[PDB]
């Protein structure tokens, strides 16, 4: 089970201080945190928590609201059995061939009913395939390599 | 100048179909673009693009809106002077290392009145520092190094 909070509010020194709590508490649970901060909107990611701490992290971020004065929102998913992450970065100086790969990789993991997410910015190429248990990671992964010798990109791919 | 458009839609071949268009068009103009499809949202980033053609590509918004049924909306950002962008990368295998590198790297660009983006995930962590001209991107580049020896941590910056 993973859990999606937001964090809102036009003091930063509040959103931040906020962030520090929020991300010990999750690994003090044995949780993996991801964040993200973009102007004046902060996100947290927790994986890995069951319903116990997810009740506790709930209460924890109605306490960091009153106490910093900020805006707070959050998802809950509970249900299963699944799934899975996996990132890959796809690097070249050449954006056709990026962008070619890309769609082959796309591709690859759609047919295998698996959810993407991607981001190009400049020269580097980060892609998110969510919704994909280990039978399929490891598929991927060899059609990540195929596509790197390919398109003579460099590849780097890791799996959680 | 930057644009900034969002595209939503439910037929994710679809929204890929207008970004290939959208993106073609703007790079047709000289324009450096930067894409991020999550869910069935897709904002599309373009940058170094005067009043003129800006009108253009809105104009190629509103026809790919009924060529393809998706929603669009868009932001206009045109005077200046400025300003610049700045991408830092940060990986080790401790969290704690990375995190107290990412509280001193943000300390230094909001002291030079630059605003911050970060996102942490696994070991990786993003900088995206806007809001900077030459005469700061080189001193945040030093600090930058600074914390490469200090937290004996992976670092990667890039100028644009
Ligand atoms: C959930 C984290 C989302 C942030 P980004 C991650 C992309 C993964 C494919 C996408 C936003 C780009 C504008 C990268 C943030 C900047 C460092």
């Amino acid at each position: 089970g993973e859990m999606m909070i937001i964090f809102e509010g036009d003091d930063l020194e509040a959103l931040e201080k906020a962030l520090k709590e929020m991300i010990r508490q999750a690994r003090k649970f044995a949780g993996t945190v991801e964040y993200w901060l973009s102007g004046n909107r902060l996100m947290i990611r927790i994986t890995g928590v069951p319903e116990q701490v997810r009740k506790e992290l709930a209460k924890e971020a109605e306490r960091l609201k009153a106490e910093f004065n900020i805006q707070v929102e959050y998802q809950i998913r509970g249900s299963g059995s699944g799934s899975g992450e996996m990132m890959i970065i796809f690097e070249g100086d050449d954006l056709e061939a990026l962008e070619k790969a890309l769609k082959e990789m796309i591709r690859q993991a759609r047919k295998f009913a698996g959810t993407v997410e991607y981001w190009l910015s400049g020269n580097r190429l980060m892609i998110r395939i969510t919704g994909v248990p280990e039978q399929v990671r490891k598929e991927l992964a060899k059609e990540a390599e195929r596509l790197k010798a390919e398109f003579n990109i460099q590849v780097e791919y890791q799996i959680r």
